[PDB]
């Protein structure tokens, strides 16, 4: 199955969001990253994907399908907008193996913050 999700400038949470920020998919699946205000794009964190996963990254503005197949968690960017905190959550299966080493990993204060909501009071 597809999940959408839209890059804004402004959303439920704040500036500079994906909603939703947490998606849930199976292997796969597809992640449509649909840019409905333009300057953004997707890309996945360094280190922060599951060992097997290719690195992947968007042009700006560009709707981008991005296909999920290896099992785990997945923490993606917009390039332009990580610092304020600008991130989506994938988890592809159940009880994905990296999620604590995702979490405890070194990140801007305001992903912290953000990822920290993702899992709680998202999931
Ligand atoms: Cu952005």
């Amino acid at each position: 199955e597809n999940i959408e999700v839209h890059m804004l400038n402004k959303g439920a949470e704040g500036a500079m969001v994906f909603e939703p920020a947490y998606i849930k998919a199976n292997p796969g699946d597809t992640v449509t990253f649909i840019p409905v205000d333009k300057g953004h794009n997707v890309e996945s964190i360094k280190d922060m994907i599951p060992e097997g996963a290719e690195k992947f990254k968007s042009k700006i503005n560009e709707n981008y399908v991005l296909t999920v197949t290896q099992p785990g968690a997945y923490l993606v960017k917009c390039t332009i907008h990580y610092a304020m905190g600008m991130i989506a959550l994938i988890a592809v299966g159940d009880s994905p193996a990296n999620l604590d080493q995702i979490v405890s990993a070194k990140k801007p204060k305001i992903v912290q913050e953000r990822l920290e909501k993702v899992i709680a009071s998202a999931k």
